RNA sequence: GGCCAGGUAGCUCAGUCGGUAUGAGCGUCCGCCUGAAAAGCGGAAGGUCGGCGGUUCGAUCCCGCCCCUGG
């Protein structure tokens, strides 16, 4: 599950939804850092 | 300045010579619970791993200089 992606689409989007600072800030804990799909990927990579 | 062990979450500290810090205890948030709490149980948030550069698809971990504590 690495081929293309999805991933940033689901992110720019849902960072293109974000109304207030408070809705980024758990759009940013979704879409990134350590739990996000994307980081997940980064994980898989060993 | 020299030589050195360190700087890692809000506090006090472990841990790692390339893709997860499974970080711990406590602090913060939600649920069950309570009139409202706390504990308990269950579920989460939060770290640019000292700064600035160097190498790699990718550096808290390897190279150079430097900031401050034990020295
Ligand atoms: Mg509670």
């Amino acid at each position: 599950m690495l081929s293309p992606t999805t991933a940033v689409d689901a992110a720019q989007q849902a960072i293109a939804l974000a109304d207030t600072l408070d809705v980024l800030a758990r759009v940013k804990t979704e879409h990134l850092g350590d739990r996000s799909p994307l980081a997940l990927a980064r994980q898989a990579l060993a």
